[PDB]
């Protein structure tokens, strides 16, 4: 039985291997609609699947569509590749437009084939086998998706041109086994024959409005009069079994939040290891190495021991209590979130206004603010933003001792932070800062202020400033960690300057202003301030909030895919597996309905987005289960005739 299984497992692991390529590279390629923009087409891929199942059963079977849906993928990355190089060396971009489309047909039509053909193979009541199969299988998923990230960072004809050719080497080794799959045939149009079905019988139901109103079966009294017998029986065991999904996608919205919102809490996690500097993006990967692991642990001890006390679990009895670790996984999250609060500063909303003041002259400075006045000595700063209301910035006056007083005339926009650089009794500026929150992806920004009255140059590994007026600083840029050295050049600067310079450690999420600053031999100095502090908690706390859900979705995922398997009867097998793919499909809208908070704070969402609705599915999914759905033997049942 074995011989088969493996080209259809190999050709799984290699092909989602692949596909994962395609993932991070088409957000970076077009580059918090991040989150609609992620989800939206990742909502999309699942609705395709759709088009694979009617396709399958109702015309050339389930061996054709996957060779034909196989070479479809492979010319939409392809396409894409080379159309995405087009525009480049030479309207273009209609040509990578099509690619998508194209790419995502074989991503919807293959992923229910797939899954329905391997099952076949088991027919002995081998439901021990059967059940090892999907356990291996779905081991399979991720084994890709581990290999397919570490690849990533080691170009976009070999980034996009090696992943596609490798979805052949897939499709190549199933070809082979062609002589040794076990497959089997449509006998008729089943798609339409219950189209019909249903339309007569509800007309039907329709009428005889006061007679023999009372329906012994829900819908079937009424198919009963013209169809036959065992087709009803067939349709009535899909009826059923799709019931059972309806409060299920609620549970897929709560997954995904992986993906990109625990992503950006560990942006503003990212106190680093010792060991190692792991990145705040490689976090995701976590998921993929658990899985591996813990997967066979349960199929080898754990269900086994529960065996040995007689608890006699059963599918629905694992799948009710899998959506209770991933209810509890979010709350730990919510205690590392407000954890979080105590360090990270306050930024301005509206017509608030945050003001920081800089002097840099040789003499200190008074400096008079709306009901409070700061003096700061040389080359000093005030150690926090000073926040105001616009309204309430009504006089700026600006002064040193024993000079006379000189005033601001300059504006402020409303909900940016805005610096003040005092140099000397009547010389001041006003620059604006640009950032107002962490910066994105953990890495630190950096920026300079120029002191020499002529322009001056400096450029810092790929990355220049270059024409900086006299008094005035540039916009920030970001670097990741570490050390990094930089260059300077300026005509003032006379050659025999050393430009030479190099910096402190990074660390992640810090934002430092630099100055320059003549010396008495002409060369220039540098100094450095602060204006955001490093992240300080580390970034392996969020493994407690990653294991629940990972062993929670273990124990659920598995048996969600082969408990659909196992009801669907002989005739729809593949249809079924288009309602388990569609349960994912709904889940994204949910997260996507999300739209605008209601509040600010995130702790909020964290919480309320799976305690008042996940909890509250699971028992009403228990109510549900309580109608045992399981009792039903689609194996034998057509037997009867």
């Amino acid at each position: 039985y074995p011989l088969s299984i493996f080209f259809i497992v190999v050709n799984e692991f290699c092909e989602r291997f692949s596909y994962y390529g395609m993932r991070a590279i088409l957000i970076l390629y077009f580059t918090n609609l991040s989150t609609a923009i992620y989800h939206t087409f990742v909502a999309l891929c699942y609705l395709t699947p759709i088009l694979g199942a009617l396709i399958a059963d109702s015309w050339l079977g389930k061996f054709k569509t996957i060779v034909s849906l196989s070479i479809v993928y492979t010319i939409g990355q392809a396409v894409t590749s080379v159309s995405s190089i087009n525009d480049l060396t030479d309207v273009h971009v209609v040509l990578s437009l099509i690619g998508l489309a194209l790419i995502a047909l074989g991503t919807g039509g293959i992923k229910p084939c797939v899954s329905a053909f391997g099952g076949d193979q088991f027919e002995e009541g081998q439901e021990k086998q059967r059940n090892r199969f999907f356990s291996i299988f779905y081991l399979a998923i991720n084994a890709g998706s581990l290999l397919s990230t570490i690849i990533t960072p080691m170009c976009y004809p070999l980034a996009f041109g090696v992943p596609a050719a490798l979805m052949a080497v897939a499709l190549i080794v199933f070809v082979l086994g062609s002589g040794m799959y076990k497959k089997f045939k449509p006998q008729g149009n089943i798609m339409g024959k219950v189209a019909k079905c249903i339309g007569f019988a509800i007309k039907n139901r329709f009428r005889h409005r006061s007679k023999a109103f009372p329906k012994r079966e829900h819908w079937l009294d009424w198919a009963k009069e013209k169809y036959d017998e065992r087709l009803i029986s067939q349709i009535k065991m899909v009826t059923r079994v799709m019931f059972l999904y309806i409060p299920l996608p609620m549970f897929w919205a709560l997954f995904d939040q992986q993906g990109s919102r625990w992503t950006l809490q560990a942006t503003t996690m990212s106190g680093k290891i010792g060991a190692l500097e792991i990145q705040p993006d490689q976090m995701q990967t976590v998921n993929a190495i658990l899985i591996v692991i813990m997967v066979p642990i349960f199929d080898a001890v754990l269900y086994p021991l529960i065996a040995k006390c007689g608890f006699n679990f059963t599918s629905l009895k694992k799948m009710a209590v899998g959506m209770v670790l991933a209810s509890m996984a979010f709350v730990v999250a919510a205690i590392v979130q407000v954890e979080i609060d105590k360090t990270l500063p306050v930024f301005p909303k509206g017509n608030e206004v945050q003001i920081k003041v800089l002097n840099i002259g040789n003499n200190t400075m008074n400096i008079s603010l709306p009901g409070e006045m700061v003096t700061l000595g040389p080359m000093s700063q005030t150690n926090a933003f000073m926040t105001f209301d616009v309204n309430k910035l009504t006089r700026i006056n600006i002064s040193s001792p024993g000079s006379p007083v000189t005033a601001v005339t300059d504006d402020f926009k409303q909900g940016q932070r805005h610096t003040l650089l005092v140099w000397a009794p009547n010389h001041y500026q006003v620059v604006k800062d640009g950032l107002n929150q962490k910066p994105e992806k953990g890495e630190n920004g950096i920026r300079f202020v120029n002191t020499f009255n002529e322009l001056i140059t400096i450029t810092m590994s790929g990355k220049v400033y270059a024409n900086i007026s006299s008094y005035n600083a540039s916009t920030y840029q970001f670097f990741p960690s570490g050390i990094k050295g930089f260059t300077i050049s300026s005509t003032e600067i006379p050659p025999q300057c050393q430009p030479n310079f190099n910096t402190f450690y990074l660390e992640f999420g810090s934002a430092y202003t630099y100055i320059v600053q003549r010396k008495n031999d002409s060369c220039p100095e540098v100094k450095v301030f602060e204006d955001i502090s490093a992240n300080t908690v580390n970034m392996a706390l969020q493994i407690p909030q990653y294991f629940l859900l990972t062993c929670g979705e273990v124990v659920f995922s598995v048996t969600g895919l082969e408990f659909s398997y196992s009801q669907a009867p002989s005739n729809m097998k593949s249809v079924l597996q288009a309602g388990w793919l569609l349960t994912v499909a709904v889940g994204n809208i949910i997260v996507l309905i999300v739209a605008g908070a209601g509040q600010f704070s995130k702790q909020w969402a964290e919480y309320i987005l799976f305690a008042a609705l996940l909890l509250v599915v699971c028992v009403i999914f228990a109510i549900m289960a309580r109608f045992y759905t399981y009792i039903n033997p689609a194996e034998i049942e057509a037997q009867f005739d």
